[PDB]
């Protein structure tokens, strides 16, 4: 997260970390008991999912094992397009005060909608510094039209852009799959954006929630 500040502690009970060898992989959000949502891209053999806590390491936070993982059918390693996992794991989320499902949305939030970005990404870039601490960034949502005038052909209808004009608040390398909620609902999953991240009036990148609902509901009930 650039030009962030730490998140208010307990307002994030849905995000989740994925780590590899204890360190750092991606972000993500809890669906349920049995199922964390993030991006295609953050695909592993096996997964280590942190829980419950604002800061990575916490005893008090829980450790779950996923050795099983889903990717969008329709994912393209080359265009990033439909850049959506569902991680299912090993034994279920104990859900509490610092554990919660959250609200995936049944409508699509228009442009200019104020939203939160979080993560444990690096807080500078290029330089790296990776925090201890859940980081947090608003950010609002950014037109198709307005998008296309930085992207281009890169971008396709289920990706969602967002940002602050003449402003460094983005996500980095790090928050790679975690939410972007607006007004109560998850709207986007962080996909890809500029390197050095937060750079003025380049938006960042996100998988459209909104547009993938059928398939979330659909691939849980296909497995358990």
């Amino acid at each position: 997260i650039i030009d962030g500040a730490p998140c208010a502690r307990g307002s994030h009970p849905w995000q989740v970390a994925l780590l590899s060898g204890n360190q750092l992989h991606c972000g993500g959000v809890l669906v349920n008991e049995r199922w964390v949502l993030t991006a295609a891209h953050c695909k592993m053999n096996e997964y280590t999912v942190h829980l419950g806590s604002d800061t990575l390491g916490d005893r008090r936070a829980q450790r779950i094992k996923a050795s099983k993982s889903f990717r969008h059918p329709g994912y393209s390693t080359q265009t990033h397009v439909n850049d959506l996992m569902l991680v299912k794991l090993n034994s279920q989320a104990r859900l509490s005060s610092m554990v919660k499902k959250v609200r995936l949305p049944s409508r699509c939030e228009p442009p200019g909608t104020t939203c939160t970005v979080s993560g444990w990404g690096t807080t500078t870039s290029p330089d790296v510094t990776f925090p201890s601490d859940l980081m947090c960034v608003d950010v609002k949502l950014i037109s198709p039209q307005d998008c296309t005038k930085v992207y281009k052909d890169l971008l396709e209808n289920s990706m969602l852009c967002a940002g602050i004009p003449d402003s460094k608040k983005n996500a980095c390398n790090g928050d790679s799959g975690g939410p972007l909620v607006c007004r109560g609902t998850l709207q986007g999953l962080v996909s890809w954006g500029t390197f050095p991240c937060g750079q003025p009036n380049d938006p960042g990148v996100y998988t459209q929630v909104c547009k993938f609902t059928k398939w979330i509901n659909d691939t849980m009930k296909k497995h358990r």
